[PDB]
Order: C-alpha cells, then sequence, then structure tokens
C-alpha cells in the first residue's frame, strides 16, 4: 500500500505554494546572482537548476550537485550541466535519457540559420 505523503492531490497544507515563478523564482534566483551578466539572464540558468551561493558567479545546480563557474559569453545552461553532470531531476525527464545523452555527445542546438553565415 503505497502510502504517498506528497504527490496524491492538490493543497498539500498551507504554507506549500503552488511555485509562483515570478514572485520566488525569477526574481529570487536573479536576486541571488545579482545585477551582473555576462552571457543569458541568470533567470534562465536558473530554471534550468541553478542558484547563486551570494558571490557573484558562483553558482551551484540543485540535487545533482557540480558547481560552475566562469561561465562562457554565449552558453546555455541545458547543455553545460548535461556535459559534465547529466543527473539533475526535472531536466533529464523533461527531453528524456535520449536528449541528455544526444547532448553528452556531439555539438547541439544552433541551427537553421539561413546558410550556416
Ligand atoms: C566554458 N564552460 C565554463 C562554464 C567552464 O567549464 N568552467 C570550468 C568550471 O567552472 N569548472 C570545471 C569543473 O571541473 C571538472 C568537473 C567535472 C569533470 C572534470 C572537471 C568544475 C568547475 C569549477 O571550477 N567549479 C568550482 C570549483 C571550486 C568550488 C566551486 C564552488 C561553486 C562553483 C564552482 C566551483 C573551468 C573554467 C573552471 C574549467
Ligand atoms: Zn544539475
Amino acid at each position: 500500500m503505497s502510502d504517498a505523503v506528497s504527490s496524491d492531490r492538490n493543497f498539500p497544507n498551507s504554507t506549500n505554494l503552488p511555485r509562483n515563478p515570478s514572485m520566488a523564482d525569477y526574481e529570487a534566483r536573479i536576486f541571488t546572482f545579482g545585477t551582473w551578466i555576462y552571457s543569458v539572464n541568470k533567470e534562465q540558468l536558473a530554471r534550468a537548476g541553478f542558484y547563486a551561493l551570494g558571490e557573484g558567479d558562483k553558482v551551484k545546480c540543485f540535487h545533482c550537485g557540480g558547481g560552475l563557474t566562469d561561465w562562457k559569453p554565449s552558453e546555455d545552461p541545458w547543455e553545460q550541466h548535461a556535459k559534465w553532470y547529466p543527473g539533475c531531476k526535472y531536466l533529464l525527464e523533461q527531453k528524456g535519457q535520449e536528449y541528455i545523452n544526444n547532448i553528452h555527445l556531439t555539438h547541439s542546438l544552433e541551427e537553421c540559420l539561413v546558410r550556416t553565415t
């Protein structure tokens, strides 16, 4: 008999809010990174599964672990994390193990651009 003390129905208790992206996700994550920037919006990076530890740039992955620093002028979080250590909960399940494996093998993204410049 599966008890299931989390995934079953809505309204867990009270404090546990649904999610609220533009309340404790977009502004919250970014607030941890700072006004500073480098490549993409830090929020986007956080959405994938990243969170700053107070200090600028020093950011680590959630659950899966693995710290990331000294980002590249043009790079995505999906490819970065998946390449160094593909073991995130939502990240893996998002595009299945197939996508994660494909990413960690050859170059990805950047397709359909007139004629490869
Ligand atoms: C252009 N891509 C950029 C984002 C990039 O890869 N940057 C690399 C990078 O940040 N790396 C390499 C990994 O080191 C390895 C991890 C796994 C396998 C092999 C090496 C580990 C990681 C790194 O330096 N992580 C540091 C180590 C000290 C503690 C700490 C705490 C919070 C955030 C980051 C870190 C370089 C610049 C340091 C090499
Ligand atoms: Zn991760």
